[PDB]
């Protein structure tokens, strides 16, 4: 309750997007409602890094690729990354937590991300990776590489949030279309990152800190998440139902999650009343052993709506 942690709200959070898709997702975040974090784009494609939101960029494998980017080849991404080990670390120093975000299935992102996680993880930084999985319409070829990297990535991250791009279609449905599909991806990834950092950076009346997060998140590996967003007299219960009922949490057995982290983002009116509801609903779907951390986020530039965001760790 009363006693807060060592480096609570103060935690220096960096967010790095690897490869193309990643850069896109990141640059989206910048030009959006994602504050308290330092953005960074890291691509082997020197070209891509030209003129982008994030004020910190890192070109990988200058030698290996010559600013031409690992032609969808993971190995080239991994090689370019190892070449830049030093540079990677220089960019990471001072971070309490790092967000490696990227679209798996490509070359830069796929092969480079695991290395970067490896670095940070060594520096003793809370390493969380938020990555997508090719849309069905991307070919088994690409979908094959994704699993591949994800397997490797998992080996060196405190936690790994997978996002089955398929599900995004589920949602979209009618308006499903390349533009929207990837735009949606961008958005969801932003949610995942914003989802957690906001809990640390923009606390509400009841708050969770870095110590709380470190717990449910440190070396848990393999996570999934889902969002809900209601409003009106029962925005609480509703927004929560919607969260669990989120497709992105369709085939997930919360009873299994060793750790569950929750985020309630609402106006200055978010009463303790609701908070209780949010947690009660959760406490049922969770395994009595599971360690559940529920926190509040405060947002003014938002009204009656109350968005809940759950994250199942140590799956
Ligand atoms: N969210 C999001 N995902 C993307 C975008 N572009 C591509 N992707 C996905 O992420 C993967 C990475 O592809 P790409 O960025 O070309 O790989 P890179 O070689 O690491 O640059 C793809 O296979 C897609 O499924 C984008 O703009 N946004």
């Amino acid at each position: 309750f009363e006693l807060v942690d060592n480096i609570a709200q103060t935690a220096v959070i960096k967010v790095i997007g690897v490869g193309g898709g990643g850069g896109n997702a990141v640059n989206h975040m910048a030009k959006n409602n994602v504050e308290g974090v330092e953005f960074i784009c890291a691509n082997t494609d020197a070209q891509a890094l030209k003129n982008i939101a994030a004020r910190t960029v890192l070109q990988l494998g200058p030698g290996v690729t010559k600013g031409l980017g690992a032609g969808a080849n993971p190995e080239v991404g991994r090689q370019a990354a190892l070449e830049d080990r030093e540079r990677i670390s220089e960019v990471l120093e001072g971070a309490d937590m790092v967000f490696i975000t990227t679209g798996m299935g490509g070359g830069t992102g796929t092969g480079a991300a695991p290395i970067i996680a490896e670095v940070a993880k060594e520096m003793g930084i809370l390493t969380v990776a938020v990555v997508t999985r090719p849309f069905p319409f991307e070919g088994r070829k690409r979908m094959q590489i994704a699993d591949e990297g994800i397997r490797a990535l998992a080996e060196s991250v405190d936690s790994l949030i997978t996002i089955p791009n398929e599900k995004l279609l589920t949602i979209l449905g009618k308006d499903a279309s390349l533009l929207a599909a990837f735009a949606k991806a961008d958005d969801v990834l932003a949610g995942a990152v914003r989802g957690i950092s906001d809990i640390i950076k923009r606390p509400g009346m009841i708050n969770v800190d870095f110590a709380d997060v470190k717990t449910v998140m440190s070396e848990m590996g393999m996570a999934m998440m889902g969002t809900g967003c209601a409003s009106g007299p029962n925005r609480a219960r509703e927004a929560t139902e919607a969260a669990i009922r989120n497709p992105l949490l369709e085939d997930v057995n919360l009873q299994g999650a060793r750790g569950i982290l929750v985020n309630i983002t609402a106006g200055p009116d978010l009463s303790l009343g609701e908070y209780s509801d949010v947690g009660n609903i959760i406490e049922q779907f969770a395994s009595e052993h599971a360690t559940v951390k529920v926190g509040t986020v405060i947002d003014a530039d938002m009204r009656d709506e109350l968005h809940v965001t759950v994250v199942a760790t140590g799956l």
